């Protein structure tokens, strides 16, 4: 009962469409990604081989004593989170695993899980992200791993119980994540030590990532000076972080703020490795991660050329090449970037349902005014698609610029951007302005992650919440402050592992508890769906999105040993209860599945009857039109009267009373064309 | 007379498509592009003012005294010559030009006219470019204009007399050209010095610019060193040049060889302005202009945000957000910036059918190993697609290395990237090698520009020919040595112009000798198309590309107050000559076009008769089937006897002789079931 | 089941046979403008026999070895594609 889950979700993606929502409507490339090839044999050593040797310490102090740029990976995470809206699946990225591990091993680390994947993997693609985790840790074994973790946020959009992100920290260092970038949305101190504590805890590579916005070579700004970012780089260095990281999200790093601020880190901690991550939507991430590795910064973030630009990071190549004869030699050959950026240019061909080029074409420097980050920018495009809103992105981005000024001027990064997100498309489908919203503050109705961001349930802004508005707003709802992951009390998680193998089966894991913890819905929806349509995660992404053609005989390996070769024959038309048949060949025999149709029902209204059981039920006798009543509605009137005379081709009858009673209502008006055997008086 | 040849050219667009080649089967957006408010009334002063008041040495003294960078915005020539194959009209530059007059009067110049824009404005586009040159130079009078002039190739692909290009230069600048960059291909001295003359005579600024490639920072290759620029550098600057300019095609100028290139530039003319020209492919562009213009760059060449990237310039909001607060400031307001990315996103929308999108989703780093220019890279994908090769456009970059590296290491910039071009997809369309095809060379036929250059007719490349290969291909064709122009007759122009006279009409102007000079067929089949249709400039890129829809009143209003409410109603069948039908409502009135379907005919075949003349001739009397011959082609015989018989529904007939004669051929064979009087026998 | 109706709809140009050097084909499409020869005389190998003209290409055809020009198998203004026969020798 293996291949029958298969068949059937194919016939459901063929007769259906794709159970997936799809914001550009297209179809999948017909060419095939090109693999490279490989050579045979045990990959090279790495920085993780020095990493397992002698512990986080020693490889910061051989990442700090590293003559030349080094490079960080983001093909895995970041780049189709900025691009493809998070949807590359694990096939695409475990397709060129090995020519990573073969021909990549100078890289810092990679960036393959956290971030936006764990939701998506389980809402819209299906899949465990602790089998992505697993199946890449088995195939790319020279490289360390890289994880984006948030404050207390874990891998949610709200503050989690100490217990739970410890656990998670635990088991993700057991799966094989080896560094951790701790970041926190309005800077928060107390979340981000919390998130440090957790990650170092664990036995993993603390990476301190400050969010960077605003400009700190542009005096008029003064909220976030170069002196908040060098205080908070102290205390964060002042609790015991490896590496530090400049996270800028939006691309607002210019090249005279990244080497003011580069050499102010590298004067006042000379041996502590700088990280930083950019995005290039600006178009001046190349320039500026120049200027971050002349003025002393040690990693830098790249992904693939055709993976990169528009919201995605600096290119790889531009990066080697930039620096070939330099001091900052990164010493990778070019026609491995060649190769590797050749993968995923046929690879990226399969998304283009998804796909940031059907809308923006080429870089924006917009994004010095919205402020909007690229993750969340593909992200949220695709949320305002699926509430009515994609026709309309422009006054989103207005109304994120409106929102962000309304809510007093927050640092915007996953959570707190997809609170003003939500806000922004809360004022695009009310059609309020700022202040006409403030004024209608006590009387609207704010979304849940608003009014929840106002409470402080994610912790506080600096310089505090707006207070009008959080009064407003906020009638009587508690206002839990001080740090909220502090204040609620531990989840129970084996109750919580109790309830879930009363429900699904016995082979329910802690990566399945800790995924039931940070979404119960979705991971129950997801085990509902994998319930009934089984392993879909050894499909390829032509047949996952789009199911097979008519005559293609298509290979099929789910498991180890276990292969079909599945033909795709006829469709039939649809039955008595609106279900269609798909005829398949499977393994060489004739096989059929049964799939409903999803349109063709809810079509049906007419007049109603008359009911032969009561004599006070007056129906017509024969068809045609009424031409007239005679009589009142409300009288009563005797056995043999005429009350209605009706009218069909050369044929006139007059309507009699069978017996006496009350006339209740006229149930026909003048000149309805009704037929046989329908109610005309109601008596 | 005028509506009726634009409701011919909208039927026949209807009905048959467009009679432009497409590339990408594509449709424009139906979002218009979004023109922004532009202040009324007379523009800002610009540099055009002081150009007209001091001259050309006090322009290059103003410009070499400016504190801070100066930008030069190259969107309406070589941004959609990168990324549209030059395919943008008049209509969507006409309508931004009022708002770069009124909003970017600080610019250098603006690159309009020249490249390949000459001749697709004449060949897809049936547009006149000097009306183009003449529009925009109404609209924008504040800001000087700068063409791309071709050594002694002026606007076409091999080298033309002295007459024809200083008439061209003459002419030119008499229309409104201000700014003249001129540069060779092979960078052959004599050539350049002929279009700096023929530039510099008729009164404009030259701009010498130096065809860049290799690298200058690495050692490891010696043919074109630093030397070789410096050398050539300085002999540009002996022959008089204003500013001095490199044209890096490919987008190869790294920061270190920018740096090193522009300092020895620097302080070897301490007073003469340089201008520097990038392509973004790589993905280093802005960093390469930071870095010229810390070096001591004057001028650098960018693109709007929307219409950059890729294969184009470096983006405008880059380099205006990566210069403020600097002493480059360019002192340009970035709202300005982000209205004019808008207008053209939306209007880049609109050409979804020639976009470099539908391929190339991002930068590519192996521009380092084939060196192919991105105006050529859009213009060859095309090329490619309407000669079959369209599906293996990776091979033609693959024997575009190969013919780059055949053809002894080419400078590759227009004339001799479309020679090596040829080359790569002859050697695709054969299948030949390098030392495959240079065995057979002199054996096969390769193309008349690859022969016409390997005997000399652009110039003499550096090192000398391959001359294995001269030898081998060019039998004994004649070498013209030496310089081209300086050997060939000059065209009598006047005679041109009395044959073009009698040919179109009494509207010819120089302009349109200059025209049939540079391109003979282009200029009469857009004569002849233009008789045909009418002026179709004043069409919207939705009608012109794709027609109009069914019950959609358009309006066009071709000239000065004649305006045209214009609905689509219906479109009937085909007629008996394969004509269908077009009913229009012009101006309200109900109107007829008969247009000529291109696909319905040419379908039929079938036996011949039996031509009852001649008594020899014996066909069928009745239809059947052929069941037995009882004749021997070649014999003779008698009347009477059988010697066909044929079978049908319950019928058998025997087909006798009238008379004698000689039975020449049986004309039908065993079981051929044929018709009545269809012939069986020749006698 | 055999359908009755979908068969017998090809026909198109022959190809030029690559193991005869002495069968003269189109090494580009594109269009036949002008052919230099007269069918029944011989020609020299490097000699212009045919041009073609393609999208902003034009290619002049030389024979390779000696031989009898047998006849001319295009006609004028022939649009044909690649690889396809112009002169047999
Ligand atoms: C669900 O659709 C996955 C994406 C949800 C929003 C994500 S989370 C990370 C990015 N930041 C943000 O505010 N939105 C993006
Ligand atoms: C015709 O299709 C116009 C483009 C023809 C080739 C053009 S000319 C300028 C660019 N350089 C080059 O070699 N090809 C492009």
């Amino acid at each position: 009962n293996r291949a029958q889950k298969l068949l059937h979700y194919l016939g459901h993606v063929m007769v259906n469409g794709p159970t997936t929502p799809i914001p550009v409507k297209a179809s999948p490339s017909p060419t095939d990604p090109v693999v490279p090839a490989v050579p045979i044999g045990p990959p090279p050593a790495g920085f993780r081989d020095i990493l397992l040797r002698e512990g986080p310490e020693g490889f910061a102090r051989a990442v700090r004593n590293h003559p030349g740029l080094l490079l960080m990976d983001t093909t895995f995470r970041d780049a189709h989170q900025s691009l493809l809206a998070t949807r590359v699946r694990t096939h695409d990225l475990k397709k060129i695993a090995p020519y990573v591990a073969h021909n990549f091993s100078k890289l810092f680390s990679m960036e393959n899980w956290g971030g936006a994947t764990f939701d998506v993997a389980m809402r819209f693609l299906y899949e465990c992200p602790w089998r992505r985790l697993q199946e890449l840790r088995e195939l790319i074994p020279n490289i360390p791993f890289q994880m984006l973790l948030r404050g207390a946020n874990a891998v949610g959009y709200t503050n989690y119980p100490d217990n739970v992100v410890f656990k998670f920290c635990e088991v993700a260092k057991e799966n094989g994540m080896d560094v951790f970038r701790v970041f926190d949305s309005l800077n928060y101190l107390p979340n981000m030590l919390l998130g440090m504590e957790a990650a170092g805890s664990a036995g993993g590579v603390v990476e301190a990532a400050i969010s960077y916005t605003g400009d700190v070579a542009d005096p008029s700004r003064t909220k976030y000076s170069l002196q908040y970012y060098m205080g908070l780089a102290e205390e964060l260095v002042r609790a015991g972080t490896h590496i530090l990281c400049i996270k800028d999200m939006a691309g607002l790093l210019k090249p005279t703020a990244c080497t003011m601020l580069v050499s102010s880190l590298r004067d006042r901690f000379p041996d502590l490795p700088l990280h930083i991550h950019t995005h290039d939507t600006s178009g001046a991430g190349v320039a500026a991660m120049l200027a971050c590795a002349q003025a002393g910064a040690d990693v830098v973030d790249v992904a693939a050329d055709s993976m990169s630009g528009m919201t995605s990071q600096p290119s790889m190549g531009a990066l080697v090449a930039c620096t070939r004869g330099t001091p900052l030699d990164t010493e990778v050959p070019m026609e491995r970037v060649f190769d590797y950026s050749e993968y995923w240019e046929g690879a990226r061909g399969l998304y283009a349902a998804f796909d940031c080029t059907a809308t923006m074409k080429s870089g924006n420097s917009d994004v010095y005014e919205n402020e909007i980050p690229g993750g969340q920018y593909t992200n949220l495009h695709f949320q305002a698609h699926s509430m009515g809103l994609g026709s309309k992105f422009k006054e989103v981005k207005k109304a994120y610029v409106e929102a962000n000024q309304m809510l007093g001027d927050l640092i915007k990064v996953t959570p707190s951007s997809k609170i003003v997100g939500d806000l922004a498309q809360f004022m695009v489908q009310n059609g309020l302005s700022r202040a006409e919203a403030e004024a209608q503050a006590e009387e609207l109705s704010f979304p849940r992650s608003v009014v929840e961001f106002l409470q402080g349930y994610i912790g506080v802004p600096h310089g505090g919440f707006p207070e009008p508005f959080r009064s407003k707003v906020l009638k009587d709802l508690p206002r839990v402050e001080g740090r909220p992951g502090a204040s609620l009390p531990p989840l129970d998680l084996q109750a919580l592992e109790k309830e879930l193998v009363d429900r699904h089966g016995e082979e329910v894991t802690p990566e399945d508890v800790l995924s039931a913890a940070m979404y119960p819905d979705v991971f129950a929806h997801f085990k509902d769906f994998t319930a009934t349509f089984g392993p879909l995660d050894s499909l390829n992404t032509r047949l996952f999105l789009q199911g097979p053609k008519i005559a293609e005989e298509f290979e099929v390996e789910l498991e180890r040993g276990k292969t079909l070769h599945i033909k795709a024959l006829a469709v039939s038309d649809l039955n008595r209860a609106g279900q269609r048949q798909v005829f398949f060949e499977l393994n060489g025999q004739l096989r059929s599945i049964l799939v409903k149709d999803t349109q063709a029902m809810k079509e049906m209204h007419f007049h109603p009857k008359a009911l032969k059981d009561v004599k006070g039920q007056i129906g017509a006798p024969m068809p045609g039109k009424v031409i007239d009543i005679k009589v009142v509605a409300g009288a009563k009137v005797a056995k043999g009267q005429p009350l209605c005379v009706l009218s069909a081709m050369k044929m006139e009858t007059v309507v009699t009373s069978p017996m006496e009673g009350t006339v209740r209502k006229v149930h026909v008006t003048k000149d309805m064309t009704l037929e046989g055997d329908d109610l005309i008086l109601e008596i």
